[PDB]
């Protein structure tokens, strides 16, 4: 047992983004959006939608879902008829393949070989199959077929905080263990026609993306083969009280729906300072500016209201508001994406260390419960 | 870092199982079948069926599906019609409440506070929903809100592997954790009507029952409190050679449809030598007869391969057989079912260990890859 396990901390050591070459600008999403789903007639509704684009604060998002893919699947631009398995047959597909795209450059980054990894944990919000997305990448990258797997399926947006929480046990508790963490997501599993009684139906399609996310995971690093980019401190998760139903999603016959209230900025902001203090009481850390912020871009508002009730100066957002800006809410992956945002951001303005001069992180996953995962993060020096 | 961690073994503390009320004895199952999916006049087919349910060497199954609910679900009773919202209906409900009904019984036996439990790891092939059944049970149970959860959904039959793995890392990670893992299956997302294009669909309607199971998990237990089972000393899996689409699960429109292939007990059989060596080599262990076996009882093919190939003796297979005939195939569930009943049979039969007497056990988990989970068990003394 003693010899069987690491030594040291969980360490990032590479970190890989990959998103589908196509592009949607949210300017022009609206007009795209109504005249694809033929409900330009909805003038009302295509307002609302305008007014939520407007201040979604995001610049473009990466769709692999195409008017041609759309034109082939009309029963997918309707709201609510059968369309699972077409869907599916996108999803089941592009998911693992997208993964595959952020695993390759995680790998690239890290330099070892393939045979070293010795664990996958494959995370999707975007459908479900046996054998799983875990079982696809495998194949698609060649692993050792004695890789073990962890297959997070229907995880929803704190999947990318769940996936550090689980490569944290696993590395530190396995000597020589190297975990590949891949969370990848495709919106051809929700996309659907706007309705007038299902408006946060719209809000969801004003903000949800495509993308994946990949990094490498071990403990004890080699001094002259792998470099750390964050060491994972801590893992907690909460149930925050009296959030029943605020966020839901269903896999239907009709594909996966949203359940979104106007409450979720509220109940977050609300209760992320009690947990701040739960995991950093006990690293007597008080001050809120003193550390790095990787949250969950789950929306500008989440974003606003933490910051507005926590105090934060506009810095501590901005890697998280620029994922949102560049790639609205990818689900599981975006937290990924704003650790890898913030690395690269803190050495080219040459700051000490890889989260922007600071030694002590905060990563913050949100999503159905309604559930907050907290976990602390370390940077290292550049 | 060195003060978070614990310092033993990952240790089962605690077994519950739970299976719905409603029994369906095998020996007349062929009848009710074909009756209550109104296929009576495909006579070969329920000939060929027949056949099945005679070698399928189970005598009873649990089923949460009655004929009243089949009455108010034609389309599930169908072969393929669109029924998946009906299915999710009953299992989103009856997944997390089954798995209460064994996590409550394994809660029991450990007789700590619930306040204790820090981990929970939920695993099911029996639908999928946000939030998950984790939470929906962390909800029934009054678990602490704090309670760090893991869903695993659509795993198969190696996921009661892959929990007591996972609940292996955590426990032995955490200093003071302890773990409730469940695995949680519900048919209803499966039954469907016969078809002559999809006998494997056959296959999977002779051999699939319901049932949950629950245990707790932790390192380093309470010397007064807390009484160990069995130890989890390594986990592994493998994907098997020239395996490809052996056994293939999709959630569709019509619920969840198996593909099965007649070569699994073949597949299986032809590397249980090499998985049992890269598992016993380490710890200088040979003799297969001189260990405990939990095997998943997929079916009787799959455990008479195994049997034969490895040369076991009939001793060996018997608890994972006695799950088997009591409860048929429970996919994730079945391997802490066998669990169970092996601790059960070695304190009856008055053998000096939870495992048959034996110190070392191994434990398999079968299912989509083809995977196979192997995980070495050691075994506690029995006053
Ligand atoms: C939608 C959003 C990007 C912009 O809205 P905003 O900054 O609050 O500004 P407004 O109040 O003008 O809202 C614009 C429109 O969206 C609507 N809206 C916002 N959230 C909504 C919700 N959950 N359900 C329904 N409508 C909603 C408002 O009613 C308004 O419609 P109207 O102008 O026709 O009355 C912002 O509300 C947001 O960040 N919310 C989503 C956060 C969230 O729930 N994330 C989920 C992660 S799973
Ligand atoms: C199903 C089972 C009980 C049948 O008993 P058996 O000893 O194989 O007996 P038989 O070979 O006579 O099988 C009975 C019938 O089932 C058919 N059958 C067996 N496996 C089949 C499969 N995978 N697909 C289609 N038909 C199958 C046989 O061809 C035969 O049809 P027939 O009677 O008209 O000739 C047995 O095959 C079994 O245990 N299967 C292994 C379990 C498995 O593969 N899945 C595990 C769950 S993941
Ligand atoms: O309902 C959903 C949609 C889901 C999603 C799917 C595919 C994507 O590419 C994507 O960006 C998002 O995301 C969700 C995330 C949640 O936290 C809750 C949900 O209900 C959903
Ligand atoms: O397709 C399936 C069915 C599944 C199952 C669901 C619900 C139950 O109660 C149950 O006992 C089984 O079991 C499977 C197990 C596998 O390993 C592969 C599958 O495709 C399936």
């Amino acid at each position: 047992r003693m010899a069987q396990r690491a030594e040291g901390l969980a360490t990032v050591l590479a970190i890989g983004t990959a998103v589908p070459a196509n592009c949607v600008y949210q300017a022009t999403y609206p007009d795209y959006y109504f005249r694809v789903t033929k409900s330009e007639h909805l003038a009302d509704l295509k307002e609302k939608f305008q007014r939520m684009c407007d201040k979604s604060m995001i610049r473009k998002r990466h769709m692999h879902l195409t008017e041609e893919i759309l034109i082939k699947n009309p029963k997918i631009c309707a709201h609510m008829e059968t369309s699972l398995d077409a869907r599916h047959a996108i999803a089941l597909v592009e998911v693992p393949k997208l993964g595959q795209g952020a695993a390759e450059k995680a790998i690239k980054e890290w330099g070892q070989p393939l045979s070293k990894i010795t664990h996958l944990v494959f995370c999707t919000t975007s459908g479900v199959d046996m054998p799983g997305a875990d079982y696809q990448l495998t194949k698609l990258l060649g692993l050792s077929p004695t890789v073990k797997r962890l297959m997070m399926y229907q995880q929803g947006c704190f999947g990318g905080a769940t996936v550090l929480r689980l490569a944290k046990d696993i590395a530190e508790n396995n000597r020589g263990a190297r975990v590949l963490v891949v969370c990848s997501e495709i919106t051809a599993m929700a996309f659907r026609g706007p309705c007038k009684s299902h408006l946060d139906s719209l809000v969801g399609h004003a903000l949800f993306g495509d993308g994946a996310a990949a990094a490498i995971i071990g403990a004890d690093p080699d001094q002259l083969d792998e470099q750390p980019v964050f060491q994972l401190v801590s893992a907690s998760q909460t149930i925050l009280p009296e959030s029943e139903g605020a966020i839901d999603g269903h896999l239907t016959e009709a594909g996966l729906t949203i359940h979104l209230l106007k409450d979720v900025p509220g109940l977050i902001s609300e209760n992320i300072e009690q947990a701040l203090e739960d995991a950093f009481e006990p690293l007597g850390i008080h001050n809120w500016n003193s550390i790095f912020w990787i949250a969950h871009p789950g929306g500008p508002a989440i974003l606003d209201r933490v910051e507005d009730r926590v105090g934060l100066d506009k810095k501590r957002m901005r890697a998280s508001r620029e994922v949102l800006s560049e790639y609205g809410n990818m689900s599981s992956a975006s937290v990924l994406f704003v650790l890898d945002v913030m690395r690269k951001s803190s050495a080219k303005d040459g700051l000490a260390t890889t989260g922007e001069g600071k030694d002590w992180g905060v990563l913050f996953g949100f999503g159905p419960g309604l559930t907050v995962e907290t976990l602390v993060l370390h940077s290292v020096p550049v």
